[PDB]
């Protein structure tokens, strides 16, 4: 169908521009957390009170681990866009061969979906995992704030606040990126079996 060519093209595009999003973001968070690190670092040495020492301590950990988990991330972002490419140079193809010269093309376009979806999963399973440990922190921090004010608990506080926001965001684009592929894969189910 004429429209159907259309939508997987469109699907397709709006693709591309969402994990080109998706990978900006990556790059604001890995940005985000280097920054911040040192004034959570320095929080966590200057603690005189235990109770604050060991929840900062436990913050700090974990956010030393999520630098890894960005870096990871970020290159299954890269490996996705790569695996894009691919599905780019033999989507055209498949368009140009209109259906001939057997189906080991079709086969690996159909391949790089699946694979692309794969990256998208693992991909959202350390966003999930450390946006997990961001809203912990959250309530390790409001723990030890009680009564006292506690100027520079809330100031980390507030920065981890903003960081959710953008974990939230890196999710939803995630979310929808994976809604995409599986749009991707129907309409192109379609197209294969038609003409
Ligand atoms: C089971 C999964 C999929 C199947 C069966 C499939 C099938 C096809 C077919 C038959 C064509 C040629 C249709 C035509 O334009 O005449 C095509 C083109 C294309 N596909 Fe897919 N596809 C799948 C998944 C994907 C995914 C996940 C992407 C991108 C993320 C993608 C991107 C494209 C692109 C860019 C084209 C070329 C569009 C054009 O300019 O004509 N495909 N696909
Ligand atoms: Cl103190
Ligand atoms: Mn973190
Ligand atoms: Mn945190």
């Amino acid at each position: 169908s004429p429209e159907l060519r259309q939508e997987h093209q469109q699907l397709a595009q709006e693709f591309q521009q969402l994990l080109q999003e998706i990978q900006q973001l990556g790059r604001e968070l890995l940005k985000g957390e280097l920054q911040g690190i040192k004034q959570l670092r320095e929080a966590s040495e200057k603690a005189r009170n235990p109770e604050k020492k060991s929840v900062l301590q436990k913050i700090l950990e974990d956010e030393e681990k999520h630098i890894e988990l960005l870096e990871t991330l970020q290159q299954t972002g890269q490996e996705a866009q790569q695996l894009l490419q691919e599905l780019q140079q033999t989507g055209q193809e498949l368009w140009q061969l209109g259906g001939s010269g057997g189906p080991e093309l079709r086969q690996k376009h159909q391949q790089l979906a699946q694979k692309i979806q794969q990256l998208l999963q693992k991909h959202q399973q350390l966003g999930a995992k450390i946006l997990e440990d961001e809203e912990k922190h959250i309530e390790l921090l409001e723990t030890i704030l009680g009564g006292s004010g506690g100027d520079e608990l809330r100031e980390l506080l507030k920065g981890e606040l903003q960081g959710i926001k953008q974990y939230r965001e890196l999710q939803q684009l995630g979310q929808k990126a994976q809604q995409l592929v599986q749009k991707l894969q129907q309409t192109g189910q379609k197209l294969w079996q038609l003409g």
